[PDB]
């Protein structure tokens, strides 16, 4: 019941008994374009594909998504094993032409090029799940990007990025106008001393913890992975580090983009983060948490993930439409994984964003009386559970449902059938 | 309030308000060695001057201890604003070696990636190393060794991988290239070897290291708590008050680290040679652990090698050294230890002053509440050990400036920096082997008291508690119209406690 | 944040807030019998009404019980404002008691010598110096050195030599002596019937006129309970058995009881007798604990208002100690003679709800339930922790919990909630006998099933909605905690806005 | 938990732990005489009440007398000697004055006699306080003034009297007649919590033992009453017609201790510090860790070196469980120290040495023998010392934790 005896009992010949909880984004492209190495990346544990805009032209991307979607889809036949896969566009952004770097400087390039505006209206056009926008140092960047997306990409979810000291100094403003964040680490510590940039990430992750926003952790990850097939130590470290500090995902570059060992990269990445959460205290966590929030919603997200605890559950099964239901319960931060039960396919891919969020397709039409449509979404999770191994028969789970079609605020604890 | 509020009020602009407290052990070699560097090098934050003896004579190594304390003492006039300097002797250890490459003996060799390198034990190459045979003192290792098995040199600095075996020879190719000098370390991951807890020439190390009255050591390749037993009996009754810090270097060191704890009176994790036999994405659990573990009994705690490695050849390190020593700081680390940069690098300095400011920056993440909190109900009747946990809560209570120990043996000091007050811990010591080995403890700002002893035992108390105020007003720990804890004992010759304002 | 900063809070100088959460039990007789009287002592706040049975004949009480049907079902007209009335019959018990003095009052002496006999040639000729009594054993529970205390203490003597059938006491202190008065044993362990033939016929009397609980008198044991409940047998087996403590061998073995037994009374005058003064608060105070920890109901009886017989108002001291009482955590404070027989029956009633309404103030919820809760060794037991955590972070105004046999509901008031608990239930027994339980406020519902189970759910949950802003414990906008199942024939927790 | 500490409570179980709560007995016609007080003296008072509301000064003055009598009988072994306190309770006279023209001649007349402290009656606000301050004046300085709640006003204005005096009195018999009986308990709990908070002492008198006027043994409802008034933080209880006038004087003081023995129980020691902690200078800091330091290390008693009394009152208010034996030379504070809850007053009649530190050892010393005959602890066992650092010292800031020789 202290995090001092928690760091006491890690064994490292213990192999590893929970989920891995952090979601991972691989960076498609040379390497990792081909239909058969994007599907074993996808069993390797790749949740979301980026697209860096920075290169190549938009027939280019469009056969990429292809690439992504092929390989997704081949999976499709059986809904129980099926891993929703992501879709990320990452901008170019403003840059100063060899790039230059203005340390301190408050730079006044456009929020959004023209190139920029060019690449939104494709990623819309694509039915991309989350844009990673480039270079935001405050609010006003993002509602440009917003505005640029427009009615039509409105639920396109929007990471800013952070990467210089700007962003960093107007975090608060540009956190509330977000959906998540990205620090950039790299970029960062270019811009502000060396010595400086931990205690930047701390914070800003911190703050998104508390926020209930997704916070990204990218650049500097497994660097050493391109020319090699095992990352050094430090590297280790560094990306467990970023876990422990309260990340929800973890963003790896060149290693999967263009290196020589792409698909050992993201298993890699996926035991890094899986021995990371052996050192995970989640019950301070979400005292912690609690302590700090400012609604039925909420009060029931709270008592879910409260219980959760309390009956030791081997999930929490959460119905939902637009993930929120789902998010509001992530925020808590319970040890025991979240299934997310949703019929819309956007709000599966878009789930990965969350740290804990095991998102599943519901395919099964929708059934005539309420009661019955409920009982076959939960039934679903408890079948997806069983398969994954999160739960037995005979354990307990929590269920998060609305009370009418339409209507969440129910929560019920249930046996495993 | 909470630990992440903590984390969300943290602010790059707002100035370091605090001191720094995790200890800075500095390597000294060839760009250190000099009386101006190491005065310099003492002004930058050096606590802890590190003897490595894989290499050099006792001639050698006695000229280095001579211009450490010449650089120490040179700032002794002045006892308010006098630091301590402690002396470690790091021995060469049991590990196996190579041989000398051929010439005048030193004498470096490049080993090339792809390359074929004959490893031999016929006696005739022990003087003869190159590119193409290779020397190594253990005999039996073509035993031990399998095809396909992986041979580590200097510290992980070289791999090699084992083509073919033959009577009394391997066949390898080199995996990882790098430049090769004489007698270097070898390390044979996942192989059973007979290796003694001390070797011959580090029995004579540590009689010069008593001789030469060092402070600590630091003992390498420990594996088991005989092998601290060992060392501590070759120091035996002379050196009985030498500190022994247990270097844990690999996975057998980690697998029985509590009875290498319970019989060391310090711990060095050594990440680079644990990377030898222990993947990555473990080491850092290993670390955690051990660091833990040695806060949970109160013992110091080392983190070394792979720390500012690129300030080598570099003014400034990268984020991801910076981050990796917080880390170290932030897991619970005492002190940290700098190698080749403060050893034979170009910038040593600045790696002092780097070192400095990145464990000073740390220091405002740390969340001391709960700590102490946390160390209260997981401590294991002794008057000085409630004196000590009430010394540290009342210093929480009062927001004290500093906790103001009086010890001879350092002793009492040791036992409030286990609990880990946020307040700087001024231990005033007339002991001068105390004041130095008081730098391997967090928290613990050692101060030398000159001063003769006063009869009038009252007065002898308030002389050396308002020379601790006069040194906390310099650092800058408090001023008037603060309030401090005095930590004595009750007669002349440690169960008091005294809360004091300060005037 | 504190307990103390709870006391301090306390003025007397503003009217109490919150809504009575202990059930008010009274002892019905002569002055409070006829129809009228009960409907006033029913809108006072009397949940519970006792009938004494150690006076009064089967028709006696069956025409008080039919009174008592007759005042609560006036008020069935309107099912958000009624309230259910149980029934409670209280046996008269075994009992040690001397004979008649031959002729009849004597006068003893303090320090002189009474002896006491078992012959019964003078069972009628009792005097200062022969005493005759019907405990035929007390020869094998009393020793040298015993004490027996005789006529509710008033009278007590030492045993000075033991005898093949007769006793040689001194008279410790003096007084006046009657006939046929009681003779309590302290210390010892008596061997009377559990169960004497009397109270087996008005056990079965209770069975057929319905009654929802029976308070057992004088009980020493588990199998003492046991042989109660056997009486009651298959037709009284829904029927609730609180066993009365009234000796020190009822204390001592009060872990055997309590696992055998519905619940609890503390009948403290009885206690006073056989224990010392010095220990009678302790004892209370440790059995109320444990049956707060066990989740079983504990009511205190006797010395509670007993100056009201004569006066229109308490003395200070007895507010005292009701409102101690309730605030060791009592579920429900016994009315005797105030409402039996005395002079200001209603007065007592409306007295003793303002009392224990005033006592709420001084109870620090929340350190209660975090306490129990983590004393505690289910998805219904899971879902009631989780309701009365949901209670407390959302202010809620009630918890509403659906029941048909009233187990769901009493294992969320285990946890003591600050927000009253709604138990609505369409079984009239389990509506009676809620009140048992401190903070539940039971509901009867009389609309018809309907077929589609959501919209039934929705029917008693509006019921609720509709007695909580009634009675106001709640208004609209504020949120309310609803336990219900998930399936026709307690796992559901929801989080609703009052409408 | 506070629930499992009720669970465990035994009938069966002998009290161990010592009685902390002050008893007061008023002195009468029933208890005058030197060798009655004598046995009240070892039965448990600690305190001597005197009630000017009748008898001359003739007649008080000889009361005074033989309780001095009584007590200095006990005088020849400092070790086991008990002090006893001398109180002056008012006649008194709402716009009625503070000091009637015979309480000021009683007021100066309990000057005279150098009583320990007085019960001022019928206080209605602070300025009632302060004309009893007045009289009393430079010479009765020292003397405590214990404000009598007995109206409506004076729970009404309770802040601004308890701000004004050294202690309350909560007179619940006449509480009892100017305000409704569903209320008096509240305030009561109030007044007994807020006395509490502030760390000064509380009675709660009238309506204890009444019975015991003409019986031996009291009945179960005031044995309850007594008992809740000590559960409530009362520092002391104090009997009137039973000691004063009644048939069993004697008895009545044994069954008040027992009473208050055997409720000591009941108390939960953690979470009344651990509120009145949350709930708040060198040595208020010492006071906290001191009684922090006992729970930890399961002292056998807070032992506090003091002239006025004053270092064992800040430690008394954070309520150890630990007994607090408090040394002193002057014998009006050891006298004082009753009206605080678990304070043990000791007077050391040793002469003053040179030696600052050895005068230190000595009364410490003094402490540790009287702990061992009392029962407090023994050889072996582990003590809090409260002492302060050199002569001349007010601030108790210096705590050491030392073996039981
Ligand atoms: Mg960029
Ligand atoms: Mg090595
Ligand atoms: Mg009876």
């Amino acid at each position: 019941d202290t995090f001092l005896e928690h760091m006491c009992r890690l064994d490292i010949d213990s192999p590893p008994i929970t989920a891995r909880n952090t979601g991972i984004i691989c960076t498609i492209g040379p390497a990792s374009r081909s239909v058969e190495t994007l599907k074993e990346m996808i069993k390797s544990g790749m949740n979301v594909a980026r697209l860096n805009f920075s290169h190549g032209t938009h027939e280019y991307h469009a056969e990429t998504i292809k690439n992504v979607r092929t390989a997704t889809e081949s999976f499709a036949s059986d809904p129980i094993l099926y891993r929703p896969v992501a879709v990320a566009l990452d901008t170019k952004g403003p840059e100063i032409r060899k790039g230059v770097n203005l340390p301190g400087a408050a730079v006044d390039l456009p929020a959004v090029s023209e190139k920029d505006i060019q690449d939104l209206k494709f990623g819309v056009e694509q039915d991309v799940d989350m844009v990673f926008a480039s270079f935001i140092r405050k609010a006003s960047d993002v509602h440009e990007v917003r505005k640029v997306l427009g009615e039509k990409g409105k639920n396109i979810k929007i990471i800013s990025k952070i990467e210089n000291h700007e962003g960093v100094r107007r975090f608060d403003e540009i956190l509330e106008a977000s959906d998540g964040i990205m620090v950039a680490r790299g970029d960062l510590g270019i811009e502000i001393p060396a010595e400086k940039v931990f205690l930047a990430q701390k914070m800003m992750i911190g703050r998104c913890n508390r926020a209930g926003k997704p916070v990204i952790c990218a650049t500097q990850m497994l660097e050493s992975m391109i020319k090699k097939p095992r990352p050094t130590r430090a590297e280790g470290s560094d990306v467990a580090n970023a876990v422990l500090d309260g990340a929800d995902c973890i963003m790896l570059s060149g290693e999967t983009a263009k290196g020589d060992y792409p698909l050992e990269a993201v298993r890699m990445q996926h035991l890094i983060a899986r021995e990371a959460e052996a050192a995970i205290y989640h019950l301070q966590l979400f005292e912690e948490l609690e302590r700090l929030a400012p609604d039925p919603t909420e009060a029931t997200a709270v008592g879910a993930v409260e219980a959760s605890f309390k009956c030791c559950s081997g999930a929490i099964i959460v119905l939902t439409k637009s993930g929120r239901s789902a998010h509001q319960v992530a925020r808590y931060r319970p040890r025991a994984p979240i299934i997310a039960v949703t019929r819309n396919p956007q709000t599966a891919r878009q789930a990965h964003l969350y740290r804990g969020i095991f998102p599943v397709l519901c395919k099964d039409p929708v059934q005539e009386a309420w009661a019955e449509d409920v009982d076959l979404r939960v039934n679903f999770a408890m079948n997806v559970g069983k398969a994954r191994g999160f739960f037995k028969k005979g354990d307990v789970v929590i269920v998060l449902t609305g009370w009418r079609p339409g209507s969440t605020n129910t929560m019920r604890v249930v046996p495993v059938p």
